[PDB]
């Protein structure tokens, strides 16, 4: 069976937010979702490629992500 | 003497591994490579923005980034 140990935590500017939480929202399991500190939390991805990629797509740009144990 | 104490590591496609290595290079410090799995280490960046948007700009697209000790 499944072993869901990792998340994937995205921080974006406050500006940035309420788009970045739609774009996961609708492609991704938002698990978190911290407006105040600016992070989305989704399940672990091994590559962001298809996310980096579709937030450039809406200038989006994330300051950071991280994956570590939840 | 001072040293290395934190490094900033983006991967990308083979494909691209050359490209990311100039604008990396040009623009930040280069303390590493690892051209077989496509990493490339520079000096610890807080805020992945500029590097992210740069990166697009050229296309390219990181499979992974991290920041480690």
């Amino acid at each position: 069976g499944s072993h869901m140990s990792d998340t994937t935590i995205v921080t974006v500017d406050h500006k940035d937010f309420d788009r970045t939480e739609k774009y996961l929202a609708e492609h991704f399991q938002l698990q978190n979702v911290d407006k105040a500190d600016g992070h989305l939390m989704i399940n672990a991805q091994k590559n962001y490629q298809v996310i980096l990629k579709a937030l450039s797509e809406l200038d989006i740009y994330p300051k950071y992500i991280e994956t570590r144990k939840s």
